[PDB]
């Protein structure tokens, strides 16, 4: 990892770094915000500032949410580090959408391990986020915990990637906490999902929450927090939370996935930054900061 | 005034508006956040809901600070509305820099009233901010107060245009409070101001805080709050706050103009957003909200 | 019709125009080259000057071909005016591809009269090129013949457009001659064609050269000239010219449709500009200029 | 040197090359057109296919002139190869205009050897075009002559380079012929030129044709051909050709600089392309091709 730029924000700082990925086969960009607890003064306690991984949506770069979500404030408030990875491989030699669409090429890896040859050469985004990046970061810094108690969250496609990595690593407690903002909950029946599935994979069960959640035994009081505005333009056609609610009905996860609607809200970061506080509090209590 | 878009944010709302400026002759875009206090239940003497005017710097649109400085949270915390105006005339039929610089022209009005024929045609940003815009808003919303007790704040070019329109209308108490983030405190002696002063104006006395303060009568406990980071790339050559600290030395205004350098911060909105809470509190106190 | 800009080229003029289209309900842009013969001096028979309509491909604007095809020179050499219309309706008011593809939507009308309700409102491009623009030009300029004996050509989407209009208006002698550069001939059974069809029309027999030509009685020694580089990146997937050939077999059109292979050529305008002189003479003979 | 793209144009081929320059310490892009005369037969003499170097103007890339001047047709007609170098260093580790203007830095090297430190590291464009590029080209291909029997020409900032380099290498017969399309002939006394000099050089003398020509003994029939439409928007303030005529009076060069005004022509490539056939004839003659 090499430091590309560091910005002082709130009590700590935002660091934008790059590294050659071995799963992406390309140079990848990642931003991380280190709280004021880092740079503190005590700590014989040791390496244990929790970490929240935030996956972004279609089109995004790590900078979008770094700049418009305002997680820094909450990171300083409860005591956690927050990582913003990119949305896909990116590059001149990277495959891209054959029609120039923004819902599928670079900037839209849908956090999957692509098997189709045009893409398989770089689109191993599931590995990158749940395996490589965590180890790559721990090896660059280690005061921080990027592998034990970490929480995962996201926005839209990024929200989908959150609920997905959480449910696939539940039996091993991979992520201690999971929340999402305007998540694509059932990609086998939504336009962008079916598209990415067809493009990156053949012809799906694995990778689709509404199907993966019926083969998973619930434990204790673990819940999934979801917020989604009713004035969101993509609600009706792309994000159909109600579906993940009927896939949870009469299942052990029943009543363990709350989908707070909330009136007048967008799909924009005016919507995300608004509920970030509540999500920061939700994750803090699951990471052990409150 | 017209409504382009209405987004719900925090407890209140953000409103995208366009209107036809007689001061610019051209159409103009403005953004405004109405607090959670508006939309509530009652409140009597409430008409005194102050309003903060935030001016932006070079190249900016009303959207930048609207999305990157999270004022809305502060707005709800103290109960004030905030307006984000544009930075220049803007349009196809409007003049622009002859060398295509982002320094001068559209997005670079420098909050002056243009005299030079080419620019004079539409560049009446001073009269636009301090005259037409306030009154146009009060006629569209009137409850809200864009005319009596209001504060003015800004970033860089806006920071200059903040300290300037405050000092000018000081005798008449046009603005109750005034702060700025990394402002251009003495345009004369600095390239950006020097260009805007030669291009929009001829050949300067007015429109220059370091000149205008030696002759203005300071009142009571009034002061100007300023923040600028010492890692600001433009500090040393485009915005030297220290020139105010000297121009204020030996004046009725000395000691009532404070500049806080703060180690490690940028000229970016990562810096602006870090000190928006302090500034918001500064205006809260002076606007009688607290 | 309004004059936007004029550039003297060769011995004549390139005139960039705009006009409010009734088939489009939007202001449309069109370029036209008036040859040395216009401006010349005498000869009573004025209307004589024929016209060539050059239809552009996906993504193009009238400026592309005007700048890189070098038609002006051939225009002056033979005495014809050449018209370059736009490729589709334009504006925010005008609908666009839902995924951002250059593939369909704006810059991609496919010279069709749409029926599917979202685009049907502006995308009446078939009528715009064959019905409205001609009359529009004739009314602005009249010396120049835009309706009687005229030729039509195109590149890729524009070659398809050229051949389709020539065939549909053939029994009525709508066009005296026709040719294409790397055209799409079988819109059905081809990705860009199929997508335009599904998107603009329902479910396409009409509008398809390979299905129409089977029901059009051939006359005299009329012929369609077609060039295409064997190194065209789209040849095998998007533009299978052999199909037109295979269609024409067992049809009275047999032997009257020649596709010249031409080794090493691209799909770019380096290819087009090379075979423009041969196409310009083809048209000259059929329009009676030589 | 390596090949990027390679397509067929007319009877020859255009070739886009890249190579690691030592004058620029950067990778530079270069386009070249090999006439049908290359790719033919034996020829004992052969090594006589001359070359013409076309320097471009402000903001240009080798692709502008390659796509809009049509030189390829002339090259095949007379039998010469033509090279289109780039206009500046190009790159993020390469300095640019501090105010983001388009008339200085990157796209605006002015074919000078920069001495001022920021730019001096990559702006050695004079040496690049007159010494590095030809030797590198000669080395990559060797039938072709890029060092001896060569002609130089240009457009605007390019015309100036063409004219300046021609005079400076006159004592050594550096170039056999020289012409220009709307050149800036007196860089001092003209805006873009003064900015170019002040930024790249200190204090100019040794790079101004109007000053250079007064100290070179004219030989034989040598002349300089220039074309510049009377409708060129920059004619009166940037390119004042009349000035080179005055510097030529009472000089041995008088009568050998012919400026053909040309009525109604723009500064655009519709202007350039129109008179390219005439300029090719001139150079061809001077290169012993006819």
């Amino acid at each position: 990892m090499k430091v590309v730029k560091e910005f002082s924000v709130c009590g700590g700082r935002l660091i934008k770094l790059s590294h050659n990925s071995n799963s992406t086969k390309t140079s990848m960009n990642v931003n991380i915000y280190l709280p004021k607890h880092y740079y503190a003064q005590d700590f014989p306690r040791n390496k244990r500032i929790p970490t929240v991984f935030y996956l972004s949506g279609l089109t995004c770069t790590p900078d979008n949410a770094s700049e418009k979500a305002f997680w820094q404030f909450q990171a300083d408030k409860y005591g956690f580090a927050i990582v913003f990875p990119d949305t896909s491989p990116r590059g001149d030699e990277v495959a891209n959408d054959p029609e120039g669409s923004w819902d599928f090429g670079q900037g839209a890896g849908f956090y999957l391990n692509a098997t189709q040859e045009p893409y398989a050469q770089h689109y191993q985004m599931y590995d990158y986020i749940h395996k490589e990046l965590p180890q790559t970061l721990d090896s660059h810094f280690n005061k921080l915990d990027f592998l034990d108690n970490v929480a995962i969250t996201g926005h839209s496609m990024g929200g989908y990637g959150a609920i997905c990595g959480y449910l696939k690593g539940y039996s091993g407690k991979r992520y201690k906490s999971c929340s999402a903002f305007a998540p694509i909950v059932n990609p086998s029946n939504v336009p962008w999902g079916q598209k990415a599935f067809k493009g990156y994979l053949g012809e799906w069960e694995a990778y689709d929450p509404c199907l993966l959640i019926k083969n998973i035994r619930h434990v204790g009081d673990d819940r999934i927090l979801i917020h989604v505005g009713d004035s969101d333009p993509f609600l009706e056609e792309h994000l159909k939370p109600e579906l993940l609610l009927e896939a949870v009905k009469a299942t052990s996860w029943q009543d363990y996935v709350e989908i707070k609607k909330v009136h007048g809200f967008d799909h924009s970061y005016y919507f995300v930054s608004t509920f970030v506080p509540e999500h920061a509090e939700f994750h803090a209590r699951n990471l052990g900061l409150i």
